[PDB]
């Protein structure tokens, strides 16, 4: 498996971002948000949040954690295409921690399904 | 950011696997397991489990699930280099679902942190 194939095959949603815009993403991200990849490419993350205020609020929460630690993870409520609200675990690392919301790699996982415990 | 850089930058552990052996992994996987990437490259997943018995048991759990659904996720106890046990969320997708433990992409995230 090469790196491009891994990105597209990954069982979690992946995004290559820049300034809170999705520059590339995989099919899993599309699945989570109930749309096509084409719907997400060049889309602001803002549309994935329950509201504009939420996008703003969580951005102000992301910055200092990302700067201070160099990575970020949380659980939050997000919005599927068509409006359904759901819980999503999100992780991210900025290419430069002092530019936390610039280029980075972000992960998304739907927490709707019951967690399998082995 | 290209796909190679993304793999290496990712805030979760990532593995490209074949037949339950790590073929490539990122520094985050090394960070979770408190080791170097060179310690993990070419290593059986077995070394990451609490025991050989757990490696065997969970493999038997993964196979039919991966085949039935085309992906896999669970939480399980794993073991850092040096022996510290911790809860780890793992997800995986096989390149071919009917070859569930052959080539695949696997993710690891420490639930204690
Ligand atoms: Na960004
Ligand atoms: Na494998």
């Amino acid at each position: 498996i090469d790196y491009k194939t891994a990105f597209h095959l990954a069982p979690i949603g992946l995004v290559l971002s820049r300034d809170r815009v999705i520059e590339d993403c995989n099919d899993e991200l599309a699945a989570i948000f109930r749309c096509a990849r084409a719907d997400l490419i060049g889309r602001s993350f803002e549309v994935l949040y329950p509201s504009s205020d939420e996008f703003e609020r969580i951005g102000e929460r992301i910055s200092p954690v990302m700067i201070a630690h160099g990575s970020y993870a949380d659980d939050r409520i997000m919005k599927r295409a068509g409006g359904e609200l759901f819980w999503c675990h999100v992780t991210g690392r900025a290419l430069d921690r002092t530019a936390p919301l610039a280029a980075g790699v972000w992960t998304f996982e739907d927490l709707s399904a019951t967690r399998r415990v082995a």
